[PDB]
């Protein structure tokens, strides 16, 4: 019992040097090659367990119920079990076993081949079979083809089959115009370092039909992930990348000879996706005689994902913004299914995944539109559309008089002559500002009176029954929406400001669709759906019914007035509740000064869909209410 507290700890690092993927320290802790010793010599178990532990991938080993004693004058008998995971899942109730040898003070292991696998004998071999799964497609809430893996349309060429001397340096050219690339690259693809004079070299993927293939125009049809829509769900599906060695060693249970995700859905749902690989890994000896098999279980492919998204809202909700940068997000409010979150600009996930020139890959990164950016997982200022949040609490705790009129005069205002230099500014000149015509000409100084009038405790009362600090169960990353960067505004001015929607506020998107679904469910806050098997989770009492019915009849007047804000969208003829604002931003790149326009429209009648677009560093007499008739004349018709 002295020298088995020693014995315990041989076995003990023995296991952590293996599971450590150390075997060369394990390995010295043998005993020497002798008959009843250790049955191999040094390296020669470095080579035994590196290439059997190697070639099934096995990580993790972890042992329990250890059992040492005696027997002989140093043959301490030592047993256990144990467990790891490897490329087919896990192996459990690994009965292992041995002896010891504690000659002098340093115990050493008698190595046997049992102790790689229990039931390994003399000189027995590991085989290992595996297929691969095939990886789940995504689809929206109709069965559409979002991210399948499908059949594909190559173009390559062979150096040898361009011709015998100058006619190659033309067909060269005669390729590059035929197929629409540059002629710099094909020359550039034939004569790389792995290039051989018959090897079939690829260089493009043809979109649909195939042209005439000049001399020498090989289309080797090859399969590989599809993503239909494009840029358009690029930010919202993802991309998949080839697995690196890297990979494994973090997962062992992926495939070495597959594919997984990267970014977006493809990444955030790559368990489901990508199934389990099958095979057996059995114990063999000499000819791969099946001696007795460890893990043995069938292949599964990956689970078919149905989203609430609509793929024809989605390329419409996309196209709308024509490149600019922006993002949309269109749900229908009473149940939250998520129909399109558009972010642009955007990246061509098709392109990724089939292999792209390191040119085109340093455009994407160095773009200074950031096409990788998920716009609509992204915080920003919510801006004057922030109003009506604003004005239901003024209404819920009775600050607010709907009938009540100020007078602002001019179109500059602050409290007292504390606030410096600094005031509150308004593009229009009405001298008698109610409620009613503060959402119509989107009246700053109306609404910072009103918030300054409620008190910052009062307000905050109204703001924490919203989702502020709330993390939402939906599989995008993102950050909780913030009322400010502390728990108080400890500002006058910082008050004001968060009262029409500046100051430190921080929404995503996503986050103000949510917020602002309150006012298609009478103060019940429904929150987002993106799987369409979800429930539909909701929070009530966020603002009285009382609130709803005030503000919706102004918003419909923010489009139907002459004078309003969204008046343009009265064009369409259809019911409509809206409210605009832009947002200043002070960026140190330039000494301008960029300013985000936004855009928040339902439909008051049924409340079928709620569509919140924006655009970010906007260009000049751009807005989001210009850009936004085409995807609210499709889902007024389509979610009613
Ligand atoms: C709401 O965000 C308001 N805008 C500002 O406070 C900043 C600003 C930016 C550019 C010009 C003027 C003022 C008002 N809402 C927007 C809108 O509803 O589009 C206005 C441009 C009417 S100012």
């Amino acid at each position: 019992t002295q020298a088995v507290e020693a014995g315990e700890k041989t076995v003990e690092q023995f296991v952590q040097a293996l599971n450590k993927g150390d075997y060369n320290k394990a390995a010295e802790m043998t005993s020497k090659k002798a008959a009843n010793k250790s049955a191999l010599s040094e390296k020669e178990i470095l080579d035994k367990y590196q290439n059997i532990y190697g070639a099934a991938d096995v990580k993790g080993l972890q042992i329990s119920n250890l059992k040492v004693d005696k027997k002989d004058d140093s043959t301490y008998s030592f047993s256990y079990k144990a467990k790891m995971n490897t490329s087919l899942g896990e192996l459990k109730d690994l009965s292992y076993k041995g002896t010891l040898d504690r000659n002098d003070g340093q115990t050493t292991i008698n190595w046997q081949p049992n102790l790689v696998f229990p039931e390994m004998e003399g000189n027995d071999k590991v085989s290992l079979t595996t297929q691969e799964a095939a990886r789940g497609n995504i689809i929206d809430r109709n069965g559409e083809p979002l991210a399948t893996t499908g059949k594909l349309k190559q173009l390559g060429v062979v150096p040898s089959k361009l011709g015998d001397g100058g006619e190659k340096t033309a067909n060269i050219k005669a390729i590059a115009s035929s197929f629409d690339l540059t002629e710099d690259a094909i020359n550039q693809a034939i004569s790389q370092s792995w290039v051989q004079p018959d090897y079939f070299v690829p260089l493009k993927i043809i979109d649909g039909a195939t042209p005439e293939l000049p001399a020498g125009a090989t289309i080797q049809e090859v399969d590989g992930r599809y993503y239909p829509l494009g840029e358009a769900a690029a930010q919202l599906i993802g991309y998949v990348g080839d697995i690196t060695a890297e990979d494994i060693d973090k997962n062992p249970e992926l495939s070495s000879n597959g594919k997984i995700g990267r970014s977006g859905l493809e990444m955030a749902f790559d368990k489901d996706l990508r199934g389990t690989t099958g095979g057996k890994l059995s114990i063999t000896d000499a000819d791969g005689v099946e001696k007795k098999v460890l893990i043995e279980h069938e292949v599964q492919n990956g689970k078919d994902i149905k989203l609430t998204i609509d793929a024809k809202a989605q390329k419409t909700a996309f196209d709308s913004l024509g490149g600019k940068a922006g993002s949309t997000v269109a749900t229908t409010p009473k149940t939250g299914d998520l129909l399109a979150l558009a972010s642009s600009p955007s990246y061509d996930p098709n392109k990724m995944t089939n292999g792209i020139s390191q040119e085109d890959y340093k455009a994407y990164e160095e773009n200074p539109e950031q096409p990788f950016i998920s716009r609509f997982a992204t915080g920003y200022a919510p801006g004057s559309t922030f109003k009506m949040i604003t004005a239901a609490i003024g209404l819920d705790n009775g600050t607010i008089d709907p009938n009540e009129v100020l007078t602002i005069n001019g179109l500059k205002w602050q409290k007292d002559s504390s606030w410096g230099s600094y005031q509150v500014t308004r593009v229009s000149d009405v001298s008698q500002v109610d409620l009613k015509t503060a959402l119509i000409y989107s009246d700053n100084i109306y609404m910072a009176q009103e918030t300054l009038k409620m008190g910052e405790k009062k307000f905050r009362i109204g703001l924490d029954k919203f989702i502020f600090g709330e993390d939402l169960d939906l599989p995008i990353s993102m950050n909780p929406a913030q009322i400010s960067n502390e728990d108080s505004f400890n500002s006058d001015i910082l008050l004001a400001d968060t009262g029409y929607g500046q100051g430190e506020l921080l929404i995503n998107p996503i986050q103000q669709a949510a917020m602002y679904s309150v006012f298609a469910n009478n103060g019940t806050l429904v929150y987002p759906k993106l799987i369409a098997d979800k429930e539909t989770k909701d929070k009530k009492n966020v603002i009285g019914e009382t609130a709803v019915q005030t503000i919706v009849p102004d918003l419909r007047e923010v489009v139907q007035d002459v004078n309003g804000t969204a008046h343009s969208l009265s064009a369409l003829g259809i019911p409509l509740a809206a409210k605009t604002g832009t947002a200043e931003i002070k960026e140190k790149q330039d000494v301008k000064g960029k300013e985000n326009s936004f855009l928040f429209a339902f439909n008051p009648d049924n409340q079928g869909y709620m569509m919140v677009s924006m655009l970010e560093n906007k260009e000049d007499d751009d807005s989001a209410t210009k850009r936004a008739s085409e995807l609210l004349q499709y889902l007024n018709q389509n979610y009613q």
